[PDB]
């Protein structure tokens, strides 16, 4: 039977499968295409989903939440630390990994954040058997870009407590540019701002996408930041209301405060299409009935630091990846809070009137991508950056990747050390900052540089690539004319798609090492006469 894609959210779960050339978002029990993350513990019965959120305030203690921001982390995490703080559920230390402990028929359990996830999975995977009428055992499960290896490996943990085979665990923002086909444009490479504004996370990420490679150049956002804040305004502001009307303080009414928060979400939601909503409560509080409207003008004023602040962390991912606004190509919405208009006015905005691609449901379109790239795995451009050793064994790239052949490239080298006889010319492939880190494609030697102060060589190296991927590397010495040069035959079948994908996800785990590495040297041109990797030390 086909795999589902699966996006784990940390407030909402949605499961989606690609058939007859069609991905499909499944609908649960109760006709909803996205489900809680929500696991509920009672004397009687275990909840997932809809049931679990829906009687959270009878049994906060024992409903759990949130288990994607514990998920892959120690306990003593200073992130699980403040976070946990905000839970009503318990935290606890075993062997250095945080449980959640509630108590189920009477019993004290303890779950690893894995185990919880699995059974919002288990419920994922049931509302696909239903629909598929099939068993469903393949999957393809996403997490955020900027999940680490840890985080990743429990994330697969939990879909194989669920009986799921993970076929593989892929990042939401790429899942996202998937579902827009993004990776089919035949053209060069693009840059991509995946905005994802969900209930209770912010996350901006840009990605460069070539022959369907994506990398992750830069990620940032709010990991506090979501719809539900935004609600949180309403209802402040509400409460205030109701003390100027009537004199008295609805904070004191748990009940009240729930009423007054359910009108607020779905006031919210009727502004994103209409002008104004109608706030209707019989006897919020001491019998008073609470009749009053808000207008998207007003929703936006309570809201306007929260809104313009997302442009902040789309500011700082463009510094990171290097990029001027002007150089992105595609603009992607992700996430409910993105249907606000105030939002999406804010970015076309930034980005000088720029189309925004936001046809595919902003709540389902991570779904959406892990279904199509599930279907993928169950049934003329550089592939990588090619550069020489420079002093220190650091990679100087003179190609970079995704760039168009036939090229010529030149740079123009120094020596690193006074009266240097020659330099070793070392031809490397890859993205990673140190050429150890890099595959070594041949070396040749440019000897009798006249005997010079360090800096005062000039040596013009230069990467010629033809129509047929064959690369020949030349060195000169601009003082003699003297010169050498390694032709390297591009092996067919050398490099899988896959070899390229692990090079280039390699990079995005090491950026911020490598970028040490870069700052390291002071001459980005000076030529050693000797292979740093084969120095000892
Ligand atoms: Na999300």
């Amino acid at each position: 039977g086909p795999a589902v894609g699966i996006d784990l959210g940390t407030t909402y779960s949605c499961v989606g499968v690609f058939q007859h050339g069609k991905v499909e978002i499944i609908a649960n029990d109760q006709g909803n295409r996205t489900t809680p993350s929500y696991v509920a513990f009672t004397d009687t019965e275990r909840l997932i989903g809809d049931a679990a959120k829906n009687q959270v305030a009878m049994n906060p203690t024992n409903t759990v939440f949130d288990a994607k921001r514990l998920i892959g982390r120690r306990f003593d995490d200073a992130v699980v630390q403040s976070d946990m703080k905000h839970w009503p559920f318990m935290v606890v230390n075993d062997a250095g990994r945080p449980k959640v402990q509630v108590e189920y028929k009477g019993e004290t359990k303890s779950f690893y954040p894995e185990e919880v996830s699995s059974m919002v999975l288990t419920k994922m995977k049931e509302i696909a058997e239903a629909y598929l009428g099939k068993t469903v055992t393949n999957a393809v499960v996403t997490v955020p870009a900027y999940f680490n290896d840890s985080q990743r490996q429990a994330t697969k943990d939990a879909g194989t407590i669920a009986g799921l085979n993970v076929l593989r665990i892929i990042n939401e923002p790429t899942a996202a540019a998937i579902a827009y086909g993004l990776d089919k444009k035949v053209g060069a490479e693009r840059n991509v701002l995946i905005f994802d504004l969900g209930g209770g996370t912010f996350d901006v990420s840009i990605l460069t996408i070539a022959a369907g490679i994506f990398e992750v150049k830069s990620t940032a956002g709010d990991t506090h930041l979501g719809g539900e804040d935004f609600d949180n305004r309403m209802v402040n502001h509400f409460i205030a209301e109701f003390k100027r009307k009537h004199k008295k303080d609805i904070s004191e009414n748990k009940r009240a405060v729930r009423r007054l928060r359910t009108a607020c979400e779905r006031a919210k939601r009727t502004l994103s299409s209409s002008t104004q909503a109608s706030i209707e409560i019989d006897s919020l509080y001491e019998g008073i009935d609470f009749y009053t409207s808000i207008t998207r003008a007003r929703f936006e004023e309570l809201n306007a630091d929260l809104f313009r602040g997302t442009l902040d962390p789309v500011e700082k991912a463009l510094r990171d990846a290097k990029l001027d606004k002007s150089q992105i190509h595609d603009i992607v919405l992700v996430g409910g809070s993105t249907r606000i208009p105030k939002i999406q006015k804010l970015l076309q905005d930034f980005f000088n009137g720029k189309e925004l691609n936001k046809s595919i449901n902003p709540d389902e379109a991570v779904a959406y991508g892990a279904a199509v790239q599930a279907a993928i795995l169950s049934g003329d451009v550089t592939p990588l950056s090619l550069g020489i050793e420079t002093a220190g064994g650091v990679m100087t790239v003179l190609i970079k990747r995704n760039t168009t052949i036939p090229t010529k490239q030149t740079q123009t080298f120094t020596t690193y050390s006074d009266n240097q006889p020659g330099v070793l010319i070392q031809v490397y492939e890859g993205e990673r900052a140190m050429t150890k880190d890099n595959n070594l494609l041949g070396k040749f030697e440019l000897t009798g540089i006249p005997p010079a102060p360090r800096g005062v060589p000039q040596i013009e190296v230069t990467f010629d690539i033809d129509a047929n991927g064959i690369l020949n590397v030349s060195a000169v010495d601009k003082s003699t004319g003297k010169e050498n040069k390694i032709t390297i035959t591009n092996d067919k079948g050398r490099l899988s798609k896959e070899d390229i994908e692990r090079m280039v996800q390699e990079a995005e785990k090491y950026k911020a090492e490598d970028e040490k590495q870069r700052d390291k040297v002071s001459s980005k041109n000076s030529l050693e006469s000797y292979a740093f990797n084969m120095k000892a030390t």
